[PDB]
C-alpha cells in the first residue's frame, strides 16, 4: 500500500497472511469471512501455503496468533465464458476453526451493494513506495475512492468489458495498492466489497486506478459452499 501509514494494530482482525514454509516468505493476503473459511485471490494463492490469522508485524508472534492451512480450495467454475479477470477468487476452508481474539475476527460478506463515491479502506503488506519496491514488516492502510468503472476501462485493453470488477483509487495519484497487496479486502463504507487484484506498475500514478474483484458477485456461491452444497453450488 502506497500513500498510507502503518495500520492500527486492531483494525485488521480479518486480515490473513499467506507464507511459504521454506524459506519463510510472505506471499500475499486474504480475508477471514468465517471461523473456518478464508476468501483470497486465485492469482496469488498456491497449494500448501501457511495461513496466519492475527498477524501484524511479521517479525512478531502475538500470543493469540493462529496458523492454519487449506483443506479445501474452491475456484469459481460456473461460467466457462468468464475470462480469468472475471473469476479471480479462491475460497479456502481451514484445517480447523479460529475463535475470535484481540487480533482475530471474521469479516462478513457485503450486505448492501457497492456505491460510487464510497470511501474504501485498503490494507496489506505489499509494496509501500512508488519509487522503490520496499516491502514493510507491518501492514499499511490507506483510503481510496470507489470510482466510476469508466475511469479504469481505457487503461486495461487486455481486460474485456465486465460488470464483475470494481474501479477504485485516487485519480491524482499518490495512493494505491501495489505488488503483494493481492488478496486483501477493499472495505467501502464498512462493507467488504472488493479484493485486491491488479493495477499499474509503477503504482499510484495519476489517473491510473486499479481493478478489484467484485465480492458481491460471489455471495450466493460462497454461502452455498459454506452451507455444504457440493454440486448445486453454482446457479442453474
Ligand atoms: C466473532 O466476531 C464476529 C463479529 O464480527 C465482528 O462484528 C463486530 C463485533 C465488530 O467487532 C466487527 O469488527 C467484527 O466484524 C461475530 O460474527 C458476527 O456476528 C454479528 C452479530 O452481532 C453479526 O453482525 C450483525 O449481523 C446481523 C445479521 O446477522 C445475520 O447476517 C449476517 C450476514 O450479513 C451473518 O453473518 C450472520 O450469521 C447472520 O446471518 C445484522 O442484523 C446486524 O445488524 C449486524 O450486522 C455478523 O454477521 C457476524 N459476522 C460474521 C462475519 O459472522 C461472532 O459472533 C463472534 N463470535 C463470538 C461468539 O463472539
Ligand atoms: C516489527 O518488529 C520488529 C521486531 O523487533 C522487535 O523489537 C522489540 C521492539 C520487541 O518488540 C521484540 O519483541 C521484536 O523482535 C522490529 O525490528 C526491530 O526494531 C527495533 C526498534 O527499532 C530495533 O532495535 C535496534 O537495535 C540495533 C542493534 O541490532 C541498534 O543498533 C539500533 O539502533 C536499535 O536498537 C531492532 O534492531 C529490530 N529488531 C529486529 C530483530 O529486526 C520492527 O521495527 C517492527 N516494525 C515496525 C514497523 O515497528
Amino acid at each position: 500500500v502506497i500513500g498510507g501509514n502503518e495500520c492500527d494494530t486492531n483494525e485488521h482482525r480479518f486480515l490473513a497472511a499467506f507464507f511459504t514454509s521454506r524459506p519463510w516468505t510472505f506471499q500475499c493476503a486474504g480475508t477471514l469471512i468465517h471461523e473456518e473459511w478464508v476468501l483470497a485471490a486465485a492469482h496469488c494463492y498456491k497449494r500448501g501455503l501457511n495461513i496466519y490469522l492475527g498477524m501484524h508485524n511479521q517479525s512478531i508472534q502475538f500470543d493469540d496468533e493462529q496458523r492454519r492451512y487449506a483443506i479445501e480450495e474452491h475456484y469459481y467454475r460456473c461460467d466457462e465464458k468468464l475470462t480469468k479477470w472475471e473469476k479471480d477468487v479462491v475460497l479456502l476452508k481451514l484445517n480447523k476453526p479460529v475463535s475470535n481474539s484481540t487480533h482475530i475476527a471474521p469479516l462478513s460478506l457485503p450486505s448492501s451493494p457497492p456505491s460510487i463515491g464510497s470511501v474504501c479502506r485498503v490494507m496489506g503488506w505489499g509494496i509501500m513506495s512508488s519509487t522503490k519496491d520496499i516491502l514493510p514488516d507491518v501492514p499499511h492502510c490507506a483510503n481510496i475512492n470507489l470510482l466510476n468503472y469508466m475511469e479504469c476501462v481505457a487503461h486495461y485493453p487486455d481486460v474485456p468489458e465486465t460488470t464483475r470488477l470494481l474501479c477504485a483509487g485516487v485519480l491524482e495519484g499518490g495512493i494505491d495498492t501495489c505488488n503483494q497487496d493481492s488478496g486483501g479486502p477493499l472495505i467501502c463504507d464498512g462493507q467488504f466489497q472488493g479484493i485486491v487484484f491488479f493495477g499499474k506498475y509503477p503504482c499510484a500514478q495519476p489517473n491510473k486506478p486499479g481493478l478489484y474483484t467484485r465480492v458481491s458477485n460471489y455471495n450466493d456461491w460462497i454461502q452455498n459452499i459454506i452451507a455444504g452444497k457440493t454440486t448445486t453450488a453454482c446457479p442453474p
